[PDB]
């Protein structure tokens, strides 16, 4: 009897590890919710869950689980794209009435006039290469779906992508969609949201000046940011231009409230306006407000600091700061570096400052939030200007929502960003070679993609729009990192990963560039190419002094990029990417594994998850059981102290906190002259000192981060 | 002993030389009761050796003003000393003043800061003969001293702490301000200023021939619609008008329903609250030491109502609420009719049900029902239970206001241009408005107990001389102020409209010897706003003449011969020609498509010296707050004082009886009639009175209710008597105790 039921979990077994994978198991929970009732739908489900909890006994039962829910979604949605895609685009909200398309047009007309080459293109046997609280990731959020049940298949969905892309372009399209269907790479989720329907908005992020310091300025800056965070974008703002608490107001011969108040009104905003908001604030550390600003999330904004290299070399050498007021002091954000240093001084040196604080103590005040909230952010401008080929467009006022981005904004530009991100894992032949010859080949592409995203893509207000057209500027990230040093055999730390990591982002930064440069080619530079720092030979790599390894020939391309230029300002940022990695089953972006255990929510409570490349070592040399698992929980995740682990492992698996920071920074700071934007950098302080944290900053500030620090976790 | 004199110069103490001063500023007054010798020895006991002569000053007007609880002459007289002191305080000459305040360097920021406009000055100056011996300071001396501190402490001009105006200086400069080059009307203003016949708004008051003058107090919104982007246009708006402290109210009814479908984003909006919230974030932020004030118009229509009703409350959770803007609700006739015959009331998405705020009467009416009978609703309620939502919520916090959209619109000469969609902060400006056009008002009050004689007979033809001045001077604001938005100006400039007010209202009935409340009181009400009403049409008229309509006019109940006592099937009395001056009109047209609004004068009110607006004094006995001062209704006590009936515990057992005089067995009946407190009066009669006047007034009326015990039998029958009277504010604020 339950025989039936085992004998059908079995038909997904295919190609698993059955030492650790036992049907049988599964059944005899299963069998229990049955009666004269319901019947396989249901079980279907209940399985799948089962399944699922067993993860903690080997990973292969999240594949075997997705697998279940995967076929029960096949049993039950159109099989030819063409055919789903219609039904989206007819869909009648039988709800009221009226006509909506989930799809356009323009993206169904294309797919009609080819439903023949699509069609046949599409393998759905590429939907069972999830993992479990992969594809429910999809299926909550992804997957379009009309009144409760889901329409798209995931090749469904990859297949509106594409084409949502590369539009009369059937081949482009084809090759998108085999590359993504094979986890080569993913778009930013927007991009996986809104690409093939009525409201493309694509991009991802947006920046943003300050309009200017008045009632007239706040407010228009406030429209816009409402106006961004209704079409989904996160946000980062330039703040510092706002005049201090106490400033005279002439045209009410009052005294302003200063920033705090103002930051209030904003914060409003984001409660609002959703489709929860997300705006980073960034001020720099001579405006009288300041430490008032260390006190606020001491709500729905996130602080970050846009540090001048002065106030570091004062706060080290315990030294005189002094504050001012933007309005009593002018221009002193529109400036960086030498001509900052000197216009600074040049007040202080005229008497014009509101008040004067020990450097020491601004610092100290910032040590304190950092480990009260895990913010403001560390990023430094001077660093930021200077390693920037967006200098020739002015001074580059603050970064994005994750301190990634660094791009020009104005008065009439918003900077925007498109971004992907190639899953580094994919790389690494089952040789524990890595295969950077494919690695460069799939960047080119990526490029071409995020390239027309910026034209066909919907900008939310018009100097969005502006802004791209002019620098075109585009993001790449990575996921992964982790999983492929551990796929190699390489603990994190060791030098071996230290050179693939440099490699690895020599690769990512070659073909970018390369297929930039073809792009140039094709249709010219963007237009304030020509003043920037590559129409002068120096590309990212040169402004951080370091000369590459001769795995690449950055003659040969320099060559090139002097012939024709290239097509986008600038290229390369890896980002947190964390609703995607959860997609592809791997860890977020740069970082090590924060733990080797680890849980995840899915519609009711959890699932308890170890690392899957740990549990496949434990399991095989049969040092997994009960009180092994139960003990690593003890541990907060680590597995230094059990004693019946090799030296092998207890070297390769080690988490996070485990780690050296010190080795953290100085490992992006050697990716980080291949990468010509910046980097989200979480920073893991198990015990925290105000000294650790001190030569931390000063440490990643003297490597010349761009981004000193995203969040700082304590514990 | 000694006193520090004027000049550093040592004096001994010479008691007499107080008495002797305080007498020479008792012409006028009755001195049976005034004995000035009653100060001195109150003074020269709070008094040390070296004391400053300026300080025997202030010591003496403050203990002359704890003596008005004997005769009010004392007030005026603890003035007259706080005057003689800023006389000596200040320069005589106007234009010298004038100097000062314009070539005023601020002594911090070394830059310069004029206090005057180039223009104001450079009139003043080259009209410096004329307008300096104009000026009689022996009008500074006609205040009390409540009226007198709050000139002080915010209507004089201060150089750096020294108040550097003299209150003719600023009444003079105030009238330049407004006349320019026209030195003779200037100098007319002046003179009905200064003999307290009218006061302009405060706005005026303050920024008159200042730089880039905000004249204007009041603003009307319509939001700019269902979007993120109307909702964050009307909010720089209403931040820009903030910032040039004027009030405020908006109409909020086009806004999604909580739960209404969004397209754009297939997510769902989260209804007037949240955003609301946002409104009140900015309320607070921008300022005018004051915040910015906001009055929040929905219809009873809308789905979010009942979240509308609780926003309020000081009780609840810190979430939905807004304790900062002020709520009220422009009502159909239909949820009143629904109301009171038991039915439902189907509550509705302006979303799914559009146009339900752009059309009143029965246009709405039929409207509102074929969604109905379509299924176009979202929930569908007992009428009785919104009702009973309202009067709670009214019953914890007195709000809120209460207009009736179908009288407003029915009843407004504005009609030819749309659906007038929300009233003001202060629910007496009834105006129109649109994407396009944000209603300002420009106001004025005239002090009415002016106009009675000392033979107890009304000065109508006076009455009516002062509203022809007040007319062309509003006018010229229109054309002066600076207008904190462009749609603003727009608006102003298209229909011109004006807000006409009044103060001391229930003084004018004292006067005259009137309860509140009589035959006699009722029929003066009527003669008095149609006097009003004639005097500025006659005024509209006579500048129509000069320079042409309002560009809107043709069209509008006017441009018919339609003038407002007619929309109310009202016939005036005989006291004015009405057909003599319907016959002008549709010879010269108007200037001005709206005239009157009996706003409530909160300030202005303190100066002159009246009682607010259109209202019964709430008590024979109060407090005005500056050490705060036990001040008794002026008139009564003379009543009293001559009477021979005034003493200690007399004053006390009124206290006792909340300021009422009634109880007590020592006065004549006839005056326990004429000084009833206003929960003693019935508040029918106060709707019935209003109602009354309302048919000579284009806008509406500021009209607070005073309930003292309140339950909802009291509060539900006394709306429903005001609507069916033909209010169009029906109530501002509920008082109760
Ligand atoms: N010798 C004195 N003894 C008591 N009170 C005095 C004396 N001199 C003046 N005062 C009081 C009377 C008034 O209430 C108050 C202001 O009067 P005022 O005559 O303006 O002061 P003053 O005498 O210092 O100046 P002035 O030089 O103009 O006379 O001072
Ligand atoms: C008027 C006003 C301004 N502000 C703020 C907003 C701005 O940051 C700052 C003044 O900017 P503005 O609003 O532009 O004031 P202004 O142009 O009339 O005066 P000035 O030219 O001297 O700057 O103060 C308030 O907080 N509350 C207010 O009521
Ligand atoms: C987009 C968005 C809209 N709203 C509300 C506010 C507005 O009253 C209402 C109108 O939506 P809009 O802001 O105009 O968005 P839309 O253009 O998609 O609207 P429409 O469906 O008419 O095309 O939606 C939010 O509250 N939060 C949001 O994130
Ligand atoms: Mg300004
Ligand atoms: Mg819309």
């Amino acid at each position: 009897m339950f025989d039936k039921i085992t004998s059908r979990i079995q038909k997904l077994c295919y190609g698993l590890n059955m030492d650790f994978v036992d049907p049988a198991q599964i059944t005899m929970k299963v069998i229990q919710g049955l009666y004269s009732g319901v019947t396989t739908v249901e079980l279907d489900t209940l399985a799948a869950e089962t399944a699922a909890t067993l993860t903690t006994k080997h990973p292969d039962y999240a594949i075997l689980a997705a697998r279940i829910a995967v076929s029960n979604l096949h049993k039950e949605t159109k099989k030819v794209f063409s055919d789903v895609m219609e039904d989206l685009y007819n869909y009648i909200n039988p709800h009221n009435g009226k006509h909506s398309p989930m799809v356009a047009k323009s993206t169904l007309d294309i797919v009609l006039a080819n439903k023949d080459r699509l069609n046949s293109a599409i393998i759905y046997d590429r939907d069972f290469s999830y993992n479990y609280f992969g594809f429910k990731t999809l299926e909550r959020s992804y997957l379009l779906k009309i009144n409760g049940k889901v329409a798209e298949r995931p090749q469904h969905m990859l297949m509106r992508v594409s084409v949502g892309i590369h539009k009369e372009d059937i081949d482009a399209a084809i090759e998108t969609y085999n590359l993504l269907s094979e986890r080569w790479f993913t778009h930013a989720s927007p991009t996986l949201f809104n690409a093939g329907t009525n409201r493309p908005q694509l991009s991802s992020c947006f920046l943003l000046s300050m309009k200017d310091d008045s009632i007239e300025g706040i407010y228009d800056t406030l429209k816009q940011c409402a106006l961004i965070s209704k079409s989904a974008g996160g946000i980062g703002v330039a703040v510092s231009c706002i005049r201090a608490t106490g400033s005279y107001i002439a045209g009410t011969n009052g005294n302003s409230n200063g920033l705090v108040p103002m930051l209030r009104v904003y914060n409003n905003t984001a409660r609002y306006v959703d489709q929860p908001g997300a705006f980073a604030i960034y001020l720099e550390p001579w405006h009288l407000d300041i430490f008032e600003f260390l006190d606020l999330k001491k709500r729905d904004l996130f602080f970050a600091l846009w540090i001048p290299d002065l106030f570091m070399k004062r706060v080290e050498t315990n030294q005189d700061w002094s504050l001012m007021c933007p309005n009593e002091c002018p221009g002193l954000d529109e400036v960086w570096g030498e001509e900052f240093e000197k216009l600074y001084a040049s007040y202080e040196k005229q008497g014009r400052v509101r008040k004067v604080v020990k450097a020491q103590q601004l610092w100290y005040a910032i040590i304190e939030s950092q480990t009260e909230t895990g913010t403001p952010y560390m990023l430094y401008k001077d660093s930021c200007n200077r390693k920037s080929n967006q200098q020739n467009l002015g001074t580059i006022k603050c970064s994005n929502l994750c301190t990634e981005i660094v791009e020009y904004t104005s008065k009439d530009e918003v900077a925007v960003c498109n971004l992907a991100s190639l899953a580094l894992n994919m790389y690494v032949t089952s040789e524990h070679t890595y295969d950077f010859k494919k690695l460069a080949e799939v960047t080119k592409v990526v490029v071409r993609n995020l390239n027309k995203i910026i034209d066909i893509n919907y900008y939310p207000v018009p100097e969005a729009c502006l802004s791209n057209k002019r620098h075109r500027p585009i993001g790449i990230g990575v996921q992964g990192l982790a999983d492929a040093f551990i796929l190699m055999r390489y603990p994190f730390e060791s030098a071996e990963a230290q050179l693939l990591n440099k490699q690895i982002f020599e690769t990512i930064y070659y073909g970018a560039l390369e297929a930039s440069c073809d792009l140039a080619k094709e249709q010219g530079p963007y237009e304030t190419y020509e003043g920037s720092p590559v129409s002068k030979g120096i590309l990212q790599y040169d402004m951080w002094n370091v000369t590459p390894t001769d795995l690449w020939d950055w003659k040969v391309l320099k060559e090139k990029i002097a012939k024709y230029g290239i097509r986008n300002s600038l290229l390369i940022a890896p980002m947190p990417t964390a609703s995607t990695a959860q997609i592809l089953g791997n860890n977020e972006s740069i970082e090590p594994y924060t733990s080797n255990i680890y849980t995840r929510r899915v519609l009711s409570g959890e699932f308890q998850i170890v690392n899957p490349h740990l549990l496949k070592d434990l399991t095989e040399r049969g040092l997994w059981h009960e009180e092994m698992k139960n003990q690593i929980i003890a541990c907060n995740g680590s597995i230094q102290s059990i004693p019946e682990i090799p030296d092998d492992l207890k070297q390769l698996y080690k988490t996070v906190w485990e780690i050296s920071q010190k080795t953290v920074l100085k490992m992006a700071a050697e990716r980080g002259a291949f990468i010509d934007q910046s980097q989200s950098l979480n920073i893991h302080i198990a015990e925290p000192n105000y000294g650790k944290l001190t030569s931390m900053h000063f440490y990643g500030w003297k490597q010349g981060l761009k981004t000193g620090m995203y969040y700082l976790r304590t514990r």
